[PDB]
């Protein structure tokens, strides 16, 4: 499966691909403001993540650091990034079908659209600006939006015994962003696509 990543940010982002342990693709890329990089996902693919980057540096070998979504210092990701992180998720070929979604259960960096670009399914959005108008005690001091879980670590939070509800803080991220996860037990936001469909992830979608 192809996805076409597209920086439409002012800012440049070290987009990452990976599916935890495994990079996607070659895990890990810099787009300047305009740019697109599209990668080559394998087929049956479950629990795949894309992010951005924010002010990363990198050396010569690719080794280095980024404020949001750091993935162990590596340009080429090979595990999941440091929150705060908004994230596009997918499976794809599952018993005949793909699956997406946007999570903010691990905070908000970039805003994100993510859409199929082959018939048959719609996509999802989570454009609103949930840096500026982030809680408080959520404000990652780093840049960006940390979820609940991240700060203080509860179970409720956390959703450790499988038992959890909505909290204050996941409210505000599905108040700003209706159509991505808030919390883990959220009421599910998956769209269901054709197996094999491609795909193009949009950072800054909207002006």
């Amino acid at each position: 499966a192809t996805f076409e990543i597209v920086n439409r940010c002012s800012y440049t982002v070290w987009a990452a691909a990976s599916k935890g342990d495994a990079a996607l693709d070659a895990g890990g890329r810099q787009l300047n403001s305009g740019e697109s990089w599209t990668i080559n996902v394998e087929p049956g693919t479950n629990g795949g993540k894309i992010w951005a980057r924010t002010d990363c540096y990198f050396d010569d070998s690719g080794s280095g650091i980024c404020k949001t979504g750091d993935c162990g210092g590596l340009l080429r990701c090979k595990r999941f990034g440091r929150p705060p992180t908004t994230l596009a998720e997918f499976s794809l070929n599952q018993y005949g079908k793909d699956y997406i979604d946007i999570s903010n259960i691990k905070g908000f960096n970039v805003p994100m659209d993510f859409s199929p670009t082959t018939r048959g399914c719609r996509g999802v959005r989570c454009a609103a600006d949930i840096v500026g108008q982030c809680p408080a005690k959520l404000k990652a001091p780093g840049g960006g939006c940390n979820d609940a879980c991240t700060v203080f670590q509860t179970s409720e939070y956390c959703c450790t015994t499988g038992k959890c509800g909505p909290t204050e803080y996941s409210r505000f991220f599905k108040r700003l962003c209706p159509d991505a996860f808030s919390y883990v037990l959220d009421k599910p936001t998956t769209v269901t696509c054709p197996g094999s469909s491609n795909y193009r992830v949009t950072f800054c979608p909207t002006a």
